[PDB]
């Protein structure tokens, strides 16, 4: 029997985590009046078996929700309320993306207390997570720095005007793309990872990836999805059942570099 209040769903295996969807049934609606950000889509489970944490995903420079949508149903199907946003302007900088990301999390908490919302009472507004691609990745790390109460972060090919994230205390997973030319691994992703000192962290380089190696439609949704859901489950939920999936080398040929620190089983 489970003793962790935040644990949801059954014992996972690599198979169930590598699938395209988890145990729960996902529905999705469109925020009719976004507050603090451009637009948004809310993915959520109908049968999580209790309230779940909320995750907000921000796309990159020039990009929109379609570049990151594949995360919403994948995460929500495993017991999360996921909001994929568009920014006020696709040119918004990483700092602005942090504000809009956090605003998207606040709106999800507002909607949680709205009787007409489909996520009415389905979100534990005290457990929030941040994700993003490229400049949205940089904005997610900024969100973690400014908001240490967030429970987890996971970013793809992160870009920011600075690589100094030594103050981040939130557990942060970084997907890096080997052949990234817009945010080269050895100049952004990896220097960002090594900078962090006060958190559990993981750096996972996808072999032969371009800047969008983790975007919607990539050929590694089994691994990147397994590791993203595992990380969020492990740290947003205290789900030690996901400890090995989150903390250990997946020994996958799709990975060209793996590093992790302070990831406790």
């Amino acid at each position: 029997m489970q003793t962790n209040p935040y644990a949801r769903g059954p014992n996972p295996t690599a198979a169930s985590l590598e699938a395209s969807a988890g145990p729960f049934t996902v529905r999705s609606f469109t925020v009719a009046r976004p507050v603090g950000y451009g637009a948004g889509t809310v993915y959520y489970p109908t049968n999580a078996g209790g309230t779940v944490g909320a995750i907000a995903i921000v796309p990159g420079y020039t990009a929109t929700q379609s570049s990151i949508n594949w995360w919403g149903p994948r995460l929500a199907s495993h017991g999360f309320v996921v909001i994929t946003i568009d920014t006020n302007s696709t040119l918004d900088k990483p700092e602005s993306r942090s504000s809009q990301q956090m605003a998207a999390l606040r709106q999800v908490a507002s909607l949680n207390g709205t009787s007409s919302s489909p996520i009415y009472g389905k979100v534990d507004t005290a457990r929030g997570g941040v994700m993003g691609w490229s400049m949205g990745g940089g904005g997610s790390l900024i969100s973690a720095a400014n908001n240490p109460s967030l429970k987890a972060a996971a970013v793809m090919a992160p870009w920011h005007s600075s690589t100094n994230f030594s103050s981040v205390t939130v557990p942060t997973l970084i997907f890096a793309c080997e052949n990234d030319r817009i945010a080269p691994v050895k100049e952004y992703a990896l220097p960002i990872y090594d900078s962090m000192s006060l958190n559990a962290k993981q750096f996972l380089e996808i072999c032969g990836g371009s800047h969008s190696c983790a975007c919607s439609g990539n050929s590694n949704q089994a691994l990147i999805g397994m590791k993203g859901v595992a990380w969020m489950k492990r740290f947003m939920d205290n789900d030690t059942r996901y400890s090995q999936f989150a903390c250990e080398n997946p020994n996958s040929t799709a990975v060209c570099d793996f590093r992790t620190a302070n990831c406790s089983l």
